[PDB]
C-alpha cells in the first residue's frame, strides 16, 4: 500500500535537508501509471512551490534528445551513421574531423574531442573554426572520452540533415511526435514564470550558459517532471507513438560498444540487467566520465538491459533510468546539483524495492 511514496519519501526526501536543495521532483512509472511526487520550492525568494509546471534545466540528460533526433533521422534515411561531417556541414569536407563518422561523435569516440571546447570558444562560428583546426590524437574509433563538443557536431549534422535549425528538430518535430508540451531548448515567453534559475553549491541563484548555440545539443534542453515521465514511457512502451519516433527511441536502446560494465547506447548508457549498485555506480566513476578509456566492441549484447543517464548544470541535477523487463522508471529533477552517487543510490533503493 503506497509502496512507492513510502520508499520516494524514505530515499529522496532527505536528500533536500542533506543537501539543502530548494526543491526536488521525483517520478516514478510503473504499469503504465505515473507517480510524481513534489517537495519544497521552485523560487526560494518567491515561494513558489516546486510543481508539475516548474522547469528544470536537464544538463547532459538533453543528450537523450539529441540521440532520439539522430535516430529519428537514421530511421528515415536522412543520415548514415558510417556518414562524416563533410556530407552535411560542407564546410568540414577535406578537414581531418571528416574522418570521423557520425557515430563515432554521437559515442564520443574521435580520439581528440574533450569535456568542453577551449573556454575562447564562445559562438557558433568559433565552433566551425574549432572543428577545421582539429587534428586527430587517439586512433579513431578506439577511445571513449566523454564530450560536449562531439555531441554539438552530431546534433549539428543532424540538424543539416533535417534541414531546420536544431532547436526546431526538438520543438517542431521530436517533442511534438513524444507528445512532450512543455519541454524546451528555449523557453518562450509565456513560460517564464514556470523556469526560474537554480542554485549554485552556495545555494546562489543561477541560470546554463547559453554557451554557442551548438551546445544546445549537448546540455540545452528545459523539461519538466511530467514530460520526463512521458519519455520515460516512450522508452518504456514505444508502441503507443507514431512510427518513425518508435524507430527513433529504439535505435537509441542498441549498445555500440563495452566500457568494463558499461555498454554505451546513443545518449544512454546501457547495463546488463539486473546490475549491481556498484556497477551503476561505476558508470559515473572520474575515471569512466574524465578519461579516455578504451572501448571493446560488443560480443553479444546482454539479452535483459537496464539504462540510465545522469545529467547536471551548475544549479540543476537530473537523474533518469528505466529497466524494459520489469516495466519501470524514474526521473528525479532538482534545483540544486547533488553527487551523482546520491541520485543512482536513491533511484536504486527506489526501483529494486517495487519489482
Amino acid at each position: 500500500d503506497q509502496e512507492i511514496k513510502k520508499l520516494v519519501d524514505q530515499n529522496f526526501k532527505p536528500l533536500l535537508e542533506k543537501y539543502d536543495v530548494p526543491g526536488m521532483a521525483v517520478g516514478v512509472i510503473q504499469n503504465n501509471k505515473k507517480y510524481e511526487m513534489y517537495y519544497g520550492l521552485q523560487s526560494v525568494q518567491d515561494k513558489k512551490a516546486v510543481n508539475s509546471s516548474t522547469i528544470f534545466e536537464l544538463g547532459s540528460v538533453s543528450k537523450l534528445f539529441t540521440a532520439t533526433a539522430g535516430g529519428y533521422a537514421k530511421n528515415k534515411g536522412k543520415i548514415s551513421f558510417d556518414d562524416t561531417p563533410g556530407k552535411y556541414w560542407k564546410e568540414l569536407k577535406n578537414t581531418p574531423i571528416d574522418q570521423v563518422n557520425l557515430l563515432q561523435l554521437a559515442t564520443y569516440t574521435s580520439g581528440n574531442l574533450a569535456l568542453q571546447f577551449p573556454d575562447e570558444v564562445k559562438t557558433d562560428q568559433q565552433v566551425l573554426t574549432f572543428f577545421k583546426d582539429w587534428k586527430p590524437k587517439n586512433s579513431i574509433g578506439e577511445y571513449r572520452q566523454y564530450s560536449n563538443p562531439s555531441i554539438g557536431l552530431f546534433g549539428k549534422v543532424v540538424a543539416l540533415s533535417m534541414n531546420k535549425p536544431f532547436d526546431q528538430v526538438l520543438e517542431k518535430t521530436i517533442f511534438p511526435a513524444l507528445g512532450l508540451k512543455h519541454s524546451y531548448v528555449n523557453v518562450p515567453k509565456t513560460q517564464m514564470q514556470n523556469y526560474d534559475f537554480g542554485y549554485n553549491q552556495e545555494n546562489q541563484p543561477i541560470r546554463v550558459n547559453p554557451g554557442p548555440l551548438d551546445a544546445l545539443a549537448a546540455y540545452g534542453v528545459k523539461s519538466t517532471l511530467p514530460d520526463m515521465l512521458s519519455f520515460i514511457h516512450a522508452n518504456l512502451n514505444p508502441q503507443k507513438y507514431p512510427a518513425d519516433i518508435q524507430r527513433a527511441i529504439n535505435e537509441t536502446h542498441q549498445g555500440r560498444y563495452q566500457v568494463n560494465t558499461m555498454y554505451q547506447a546513443l545518449g544512454w548508457e546501457e547495463f546488463s540487467y539486473p546490475a549491481t549498485l556498484q556497477t551503476l555506480l561505476d558508470s559515473n566513476s572520474e575515471q569512466i566520465v574524465m578519461k579516455p578509456n578504451k572501448v571493446t566492441a560488443i560480443s553479444k549484447e546482454p539479452s535483459v538491459k537496464m539504462y540510465h543517464k545522469t545529467g547536471s548544470t551548475n544549479g540543476f541535477g537530473t537523474y533518469v533510468v528505466f529497466i524494459p523487463k520489469e516495466n519501470i522508471g524514474l526521473v528525479m529533477l532538482t534545483n540544486k546539483r547533488i553527487p551523482n552517487e546520491e541520485r543512482i543510490k536513491a533511484a536504486y533503493a527506489v526501483l529494486n524495492a517495487i519489482k
